[PDB]
């Protein structure tokens, strides 16, 4: 991690969610294609990249190891299990103590028999609406992983619910908040629970800019006003998640870059100065993820 740059929160360079959605536009393998991406984006300043694809979300450390190789740039690879829907069957089977252990091991030890470890427990989900049965005990896990080893977490909001009980319960179990930042806070319009989860310590992400579809950027922006008249710029971040074949500008994608290349400017022409950017893209994140 280069403390210096500029570093997207929440992204994935390699992620195979094809199996479970039936769908290979959900293989994200294309390695040549992703090197040029990251180039793109050492090009405009941004020398970190959180990885957020646990194992079990198709993780290929090799793949990471020879991003980092061929580019230049740091990846950030996380350990954890993702949402309930998706986890594998040893979850319900396995104790809370051996999924911590294993997360523990991939942080000290490594990650896919490699000599890459992860620097972060993530992203750790809960469902839409709810916390699952399974959920609770990844967390919990997380936590127990957490004390161990002092990395931060960095969570999965389906459709940004259930951030404030994440962190209520990431706090019982001995997480202090300022280790955890809550993923997809910007996919609806979310300003009173942002302010409540930042009034208790944690950071949030805007972490979709550019999945419109979902919810427009012109909204993720008033948001970020919002944040930026109350003077809480300095617990936000944010990044694209780009997660698919489709997102990538060799597939006619918007890609990574997007971020500086459209959406930085757009905020930059709506008021924002230098210094509220370099708060959120640099200075956050080297206090966060170091
Ligand atoms: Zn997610
Ligand atoms: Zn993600």
């Amino acid at each position: 991690f280069d403390p210096t740059g500029y570093t997207l929160a929440h992204e994935h360079l390699h992620i195979d969610l094809s199996g479970f959605k039936n769908n290979v536009d959900c293989r994200l393998d294309q390695y040549a294609f992703i090197c040029q991406e990251m180039n793109d984006l050492m090009t405009r300043g941004v020398r970190n990249v959180i990885e957020m694809t646990n194992r079990y979300m198709g993780r290929n450390a090799q793949f990471m190891l020879d991003v980092m190789r061929e580019t230049g740039i740091n990846v950030v690879a996380c350990t954890g299990y993702y949402q309930d829907a998706f986890f594998p069957e040893h979850v319900a089977t396995r104790s809370v103590q051996e999924l911590a252990q294993e997360m523990v091991d991939e942080i000290e030890q490594g990650i896919d028999g490699t000599e890459l470890k992860a620097g972060i427990i993530a992203e750790i989900g809960t469902s839409e609406g709810k916390i699952t049965p399974l959920e609770e005990k990844v967390f919990i896990a997380a936590a127990l992983a957490h004390n161990q080893t002092g990395r931060p977490i960095s969570t999965h909001t389906s459709f940004s619910t259930m951030g404030l009980e994440q962190l209520a319960l990431l706090q019982a179990h001995g997480v202090d908040l300022s280790r955890v930042t809550v993923g997809h806070c910007d996919l609806k319009d979310n300003l009173d629970n942002i302010l409540k989860m930042i009034d208790l310590g944690a950071y949030v992400q805007f972490d979709t800019i550019g999945k419109n579809s979902y919810y427009p950027d012109e909204k993720r922006i008033a948001m970020l006003h919002a944040l930026r008249d109350r003077g809480l710029l300095n617990r936000v971040m944010l990044s694209m998640d780009i997660t698919r074949r489709s997102h990538l500008k060799a597939n006619g994608g918007y890609g990574y870059d997007y971020l500086l290349t459209t959406f930085i400017p757009q905020l930059r022409q709506s008021g924002f100065s230098q210094a509220d950017v370099d708060v959120m893209l640099r200075e956050n994140p080297s206090q966060f993820f170091q």
